[PDB]
């Protein structure tokens, strides 16, 4: 299995994919590929075995591609294929690179690891919110949430493979849609603040429906009175919950976190406005080789070519300077008044030019180029 | 005036400074600066004709240095210095470029159509997000905007800052008062009220609109184009016999956090690919550098080499097949992302093979990209040990 239908060069993800609960568990198995068309970079899964039962289900898909928050996974397509030789489902997503489940993240082995910091469970609380408010916004129940289900790409918090669950689990058929979507959300609310409870506890089987009291009284001492509340209130079952009531807890917290999200804006800001200039070079570059290639103004850049590249040491050894011709390059870019004297093979010739001047040789020779 | 301080080469922002009015008013230019020592841009503001009384002041600048928010621009420095040509009094602050004042964002007229179609009511709160970010962060640290006002607030991009907090307290500041700092929290008040009036202005995009006589009907504006929640937000702000805070809006804002919240991670985003796509442009930029060194370099390089044989003629034909390529009309096909896809299976060096044509139709030679990476990496360190 190399060949997909829409992508290639495919690549096993570790650990290996959970098996998958129907009824019976159809084994699954996630992969990294690459797109044949663009080479980008891709995550697609595959369900073994499985053939959607009606084209209803399409339906819910397109819902499930349709949405779009930052703390979701994207989906991108979905496609049902017999080229892995059991034909099969596979759902293609955005792929994070480096990304770890949460699971492998926080519970692997104050417990296993020292209990997390609350400023942390805050910013995964306001991640994990806001993409529920989004997934249910968008009429979804995430269907399943716990550990495995999400995933962290650096700092980032994202609903992993949400569609799949609610996929596999749909009826074409049902009595009350969108009553039973209902229930499913409310799930999700306790299923959030089950999460929630073992992350504060940084022990999975906190969780326990025996140990949870006692786990909820550990919380209280070692954490805020609010992250208490919050957890009690997700809890608190007969009510109807919303990610909105949870607002109030995470409260001014809201600001922290909006706050340091810009200043990782500024952060990058600084290092894309320093790496920009990788880009500007190759640019350069290329419209320059396509121009001295391709065929007055064409003879001035294949002389300012060789002034670059055709460098002889007193003694006849070459002289490549790597620095001097990122310089140079990056003072065309510029189009700088300084200007340099390139020599003609003949002895006698010698051409004093402006960069700018030359940057205009380039830009009009590249236009005329284009242009026939 | 060429030379200041720690500064040269001053530039003349535009549009111009307005004046400042502390009694009389002293004319003001604002000036983009750059750093000798550093090299670093940074903007400063000379008000004309002034003399600080005391270290008092000082004392309080300290404060505002001290200070460090997102949605504030820095005071870096204060200083009096007579190089202008008279006495001035400098604040340094830093220079985001390509910025502008709020003021002459949303209020330049072009024409309830206003002087511009009302503002997006999205647009607004992100507006409120981030100016009630900075008062928050600034009240917080014992401090008042002291003047909040559309031209006092500026805008980078999305980003919106308090352009020149620190300048109000220096130029009003006493030397004998009931205390310096005694009066922070009428202040602090009269800032969120202030805030009541940019936003009031905001939505109905009339300025006059905060005038006395104006007011309720321009609430009534509001209530009538936008959610009643920002009929609170105005509202809120307005009741003066309360005591207020930044946060007390929280509830207001409401549930927009996550949607800015949101907008920011995917600006983040964004970045994460921009900054990843530079660094591709590194990689290949220094594998065609490798390229181009080889091309017609080996003029005398070699004495036995033979005329197309082996390393040098097989790089000169992947050169051909990146940049020498015909249009069925004979036209240059210059292909962009073709070139950036051949490279990245040069520099990875790919097990996938490519046909490499001679100018003569008869000739054809086909070579893995590992193979190809081979002959430049092989001809580049023969190169390079000369
Ligand atoms: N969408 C995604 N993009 C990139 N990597 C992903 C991904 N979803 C999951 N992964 C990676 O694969 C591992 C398990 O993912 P997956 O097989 O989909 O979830 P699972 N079956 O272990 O519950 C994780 O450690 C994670 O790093
Ligand atoms: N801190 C700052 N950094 C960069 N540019 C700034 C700036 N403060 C102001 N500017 C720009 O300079 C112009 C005038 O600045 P400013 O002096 O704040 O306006 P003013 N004095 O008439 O009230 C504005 O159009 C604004 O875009």
């Amino acid at each position: 299995p190399l060949e997909v239908e829409n992508y290639h060069a495919l690549y096993p993800l570790e650990p290996p994919a959970q098996p998958l609960h129907a009824k019976l568990t159809f084994p699954a198995t996630t992969y990294r590929a690459t797109h044949n068309t663009t080479g980008y970079k891709y995550c697609l899964r595959r369900i073994h075995g499985f053939r959607l039962q009606s084209t209803k289900c399409m339906t819910l898909v397109e819902m499930w591609k349709k949405l779009q928050h930052t703390n979701v996974v994207q989906l991108r397509e979905v496609f049902t294929t017999k080229a892995f030789g059991d034909n099969s489902l596979v759902l293609v997503y955005d792929y994070h690179p480096g990304s770890q489940t949460l699971l492998a993240k926080y519970f692997t082995p104050t417990s296993n690891g020292p209990l997390l910091p609350e400023a942390t469970i805050w910013s995964i609380i306001m991640q994990l919110t806001a993409g529920l408010k989004a997934i249910h916004h968008a009429g979804l129940a995430c269907k399943v949430l716990d550990p495995t289900k999400i995933i962290v790409t650096g700092k980032r918090v994202r609903f992993s493979s949400c569609c799949i669950s609610d996929i596999t689990q749909f009826d074409p058929n049902a009595s009350n849609p969108l009553a039973l979507v209902n229930m499913h959300q409310q799930d999700d609310l306790t299923a959030l603040g089950r999460l929630v409870l073992a992350l504060a506890c940084r022990c999975l089987q906190s969780v326990q429906r025996d140990n949870v009291q006692s786990s909820i009284d550990m919380v209280t001492r070692n954490y805020s009175t609010d992250l208490r509340n919050f957890i009690v209130y997700l809890f608190t079952t007969n009510n109807r919950r919303s990610v909105t009531d949870l607002m109030p807890m995470i409260g001014a917290r809201f600001y922290t976190q909006l706050d340091a999200l810009q200043s990782k804006i500024d952060m990058q800001e600084d290092e894309l406005a320093k790496e920009m200039e990788n880009g500007r070079l190759y640019r350069i570059l290329v419209k320059l080789n396509s121009i001295n290639e391709r065929p007055g103004d064409r003879y001035m850049l294949k002389l300012f070519r060789d002034y670059l590249f055709h460098s002889v040491t007193e003694d006849g050894r070459p002289w490549l300077d790597h620095a001097h011709i990122v310089q140079c390059l990056n003072k065309l870019d510029a189009g700088s008044i300084e200007r340099v004297q390139l020599m003609s093979r003949d002895e006698q010739s010698v051409l004093i030019v402006s960069y700018a001047e030359l940057k205009n040789c380039l830009e009009n020779a590249f236009s005329e180029l284009m242009s026939s």
